[PDB]
């Protein structure tokens, strides 16, 4: 890559919580982000902007593949759209993120040069989002209401804390480039957090950044596996009712084993902050 | 001049009237019932945060349309790539209308100005939704450990008045066309306007209001918020084209264009309005209004 240290950080952050995230949830943020003797707002500003910024980073990355857009032209779009987001995160608990954003805007000798710079920093901010999504205290709501049987690839999903294991197939002929990439990042262990809005689903931020085409997408089948590129290269498992691309599905027999993992990854995300880890592997 | 006249009619109505989409988020009457486990606070958390940052996206894309170093088929593809993931979520999270106008802003445009009007109008429609959203959002829910104007020609400074009602507090201020010619005139052109006044939640003691205008004019005089005097007046193009009054010490370090300052005689009156607009944003949700008029 153009800056190797970021990949080093990426590898450490799938296993460990970023010191930055640590400082924000604790209220140790330097420059005391927050107004009137509280830091909750600054924390809400940290989680939101790191997420949407991530979404922008990812779309800018997709944009960097379009050759109907100049490389310096894309440089300008980033130079316009980025500082308003980076500078604030610099002040609100995301300083090193700023320095790298200043770096993606540096002149690229190759279209590949920007594309790689984006992908590293995107994945780095996408990890940061994931951890931010893990620790934000959403528990204040007060607010109470086809294919080929040959191309299915055998995979195993496991939650060490829960001790639950499931088998599943990845359809490598429905979304070909998408499955290729996810497969290449298998085996991986990541954190498993819950979906706070759409419903009884969960997602885990995969260790990849793919702009792969998504010709086959579906309604957001119990135990469905879907990969959301736009929202952070997340692998998504559906243990209940809640259009995203389809990677495959957990076997109907181990479909009943998801429910207790659903409750435990919902409490993982809502109240406990007690990590549920997901390992995906190829059998 | 306008290819979105009905958006303009919405923009006028919402300066005074709470928007309906915002009403459904704060009461919890949204047809998707967004959120999980039977709560809306997270959906609330997501529509507010995303509508704010969706507006920052629209504004930098309005800023991009004024750039002629970027073709418009290239501008439109950028808009066609960044917008959908935000707006469609806004379509699901309480903002159906914003989603459709978003489909319309990205249609092929015969003239740069055609795209530029779309962005400018749309920016302002979202900027008022963000505005009411920042007012009604429940921040009352994590506490910390307690333990420049010399430049330019005063001969050109323009006096204006700021009145906050139903408080009835009045202070006299000056705008400096010398410091920021286009920025100052843009706010002076918007004058007079009476808008909702809210407090700023992160940058110390400071309150801002969504000025009913979208200025893309680059600013030649910025100042660090933390090194900014009591009474200072700031215009944030990027965070909603708002008018921002510094009434206390601010933690932020991010430069903001200088618009002018409240006169030394009446700066005392600022301390009492801040405490008030604080709860106006944090607790009561009592609609303070700021009227600015030329003197
Ligand atoms: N809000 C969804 C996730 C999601 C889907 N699309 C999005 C777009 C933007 C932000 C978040 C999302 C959840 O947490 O259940
Ligand atoms: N600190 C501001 C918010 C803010 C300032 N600069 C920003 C840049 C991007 C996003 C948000 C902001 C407040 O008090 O609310």
């Amino acid at each position: 890559s153009a800056l190797p240290e970021l990949r080093e950080l990426i590898a450490s952050f799938v296993s460990e919580e970023p010191p930055e995230i640590r400082r924000i949830r604790t209220g140790t943020v330097p420059d005391l982000p927050g107004s009137y003797g509280q830091y909750f707002t600054a924390w809400d500003f940290s989680n939101s902007i790191v997420r949407d910024y991530a979404m922008n980073l990812y779309q800018l990355t997709r944009l960097a593949t379009d050759e109907s857009v100049s490389v310096e032209n894309l440089l300008t779009v980033f130079r316009t759209l980025d500082p308003i987001y980076s500078t604030f995160l610099g002040y609100n608990g995301f300083p090193v993120l700023a320095e790298y954003a200043q770096r993606v805007g540096q002149p690229a000798e190759s279209r590949a040069e920007l594309l790689d710079r984006l992908t590293t920093f995107t994945e780095y901010v996408n990890r940061l989002t994931a951890w931010s999504h893990h620790y934000f205290p959403w528990d204040l709501g007060r607010y109470r209401y086809l294919g080929d049987p040959s191309q299915r690839i055998p995979v195993r999903l496991t939650w060490q804390p829960l001790g639950v294991q499931v088998d599943a197939e990845i359809y490598a002929d429905l979304n070909p480039q998408l499955a290729t990439d996810v497969l290449k990042a298998l085996p991986f262990t990541v954190l498993q957090d819950h979906a706070v809005v759409s419903g009884e689903s969960m997602y885990a931020w995969a260790p990849l950044v793919s702009v792969a085409p998504t010709p086959v997408r579906e309604r957001i089948p119990v135990g469905r596996l879907r990969f959301s590129q736009a929202t952070g290269n997340k692998v998504i498992v559906q243990y209940g009712p809640t259009s995203s691309p389809v990677l495959g599905k957990v076997v109907d027999s181990h479909a009943d084993r998801l429910a207790e993992v659903g409750k435990a990854v919902w409490e993982s995300t809502f109240s406990s902050k007690e990590p549920v880890w997901l390992t995906v592997e190829r059998l």
